[PDB]
């Protein structure tokens, strides 16, 4: 499982993506999509690997991420799911783009090398 420096970097990115500073557009991505409560019963027709920021946060703190690439895959899945179910021009599509660009910016400074 991921080492200390890489884990603390990942915690910082995930904490930043979930911060209340960004609550006006990260809120739909804090918890898993509930198609029954949200009245979109065809969500799982389009999304086969659901993911949310809270799930990524728990997997990280649960020592489930072997490396930073695995975390990037999961976080990318949040937005791939969003754009797959929500067409261009919808609110949550715009919010997903806003949050994903923040993620790309923070992730650009990820450690590239490991040193046990
Ligand atoms: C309108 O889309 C959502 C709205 C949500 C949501 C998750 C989604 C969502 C996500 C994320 N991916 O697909 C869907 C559908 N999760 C919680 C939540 N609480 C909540 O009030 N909403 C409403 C309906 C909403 C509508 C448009 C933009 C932002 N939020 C939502």
């Amino acid at each position: 499982a991921m080492g200390q420096r890489a884990m603390k970097f990942c915690q910082g990115v995930v904490r930043e993506l979930m911060s209340k500073k960004y609550a006006s557009f990260n809120y739909p991505f804090l918890e898993p999509v509930d198609p029954v409560a949200l009245n979109c019963p065809t969500y799982f027709d389009y999304v086969k690997e659901p993911m949310d920021l809270g799930t990524v946060s728990k997997k990280l703190s649960n020592w489930e991420y072997e490396n930073l690439d695995q975390a990037e895959h999961d976080i990318r899945l949040i937005f791939q799911n969003c754009y797959a179910f929500n067409p261009d021009g919808t609110i949550v599509n715009m919010m997903g783009h806003r949050l994903e660009d923040i993620f790309n910016t923070k992730w650009a400074d990820r450690p590239l090398y490991s040193d046990v």
